[PDB]
């Protein structure tokens, strides 16, 4: 059993005990507490990495489980401050969507990599890039 | 106005009375028989040309406002003959999808693009192009 599944296992579970609500005050703040205090460290971790990427983080932060719901978990946020370094990242090095679509491991998608949450994420630069 | 412009309006007028039924059975083998003598003539035409591409190819046969029942238009396998050579030359020089993306002029339409008759061709060619 490793730390990082083990965390993340956490922070899913953490995640719906917050969504469920109806929490006594102290009890909601000591978990919003303890979500808040493994933010920078996952942050850093996902971004050092060379085999992390935005698809494997969704999934691990329970995202793609809750299908259109995503955007009510408090680790949405967490993803999207991940995705927004990246692209912070792609764009200083003024990457092509061509290797941005390898960074996102759509390649390995075949024909289903339209479906892919992170594919939004890929036209949007794609589109970027190009708009004279 | 133009020769052009004149010929193309025959292409969609003679493929509309095909489609509309009206035809006696020699009228209908004359009109068959014009379109096939158009055909290579076409299809020569657009691919020594710089400036065609496909949407617009598409538009020019009356394609684009027949919507998914374009494929009803004896015009259509003109159209794919067309984006059949080209994707034959792109995968030929081993072009790259951002390539292919502004042959196509997806570029001009920004975030409008994935409404492009032409952007399944695209995403194909870029999933194709990625394998393995």
């Amino acid at each position: 059993l490793g730390y990082n599944t083990v965390q993340l296992w956490r922070m899913r579970r953490t995640a719906n005990k917050l969504m469920n609500g109806k929490l006594t005050t102290q009890k909601e703040a000591a978990l919003k507490k303890w979500m808040a205090s493994q933010q920078d460290k996952f942050l850093a971790k996902w971004l050092k990495s060379s085999s992390v990427y935005p698809d494997q983080v969704y999934s691990k932060l329970g995202l793609t489980k809750l299908g259109a719901s995503a955007k009510s978990s408090p680790n949405y946020q967490l993803y999207e401050k991940y995705t927004e370094a990246l692209l912070q990242r792609w764009t200083n090095f003024k990457a092509s969507p061509d290797t941005v679509y390898k960074s996102l491991r759509l390649d390995k998608l075949g024909a289903k990599a339209p479906q892919s949450p992170s594919y939004p994420m890929y036209e949007k630069y794609l589109q970027t890039f190009f708009r004279n």
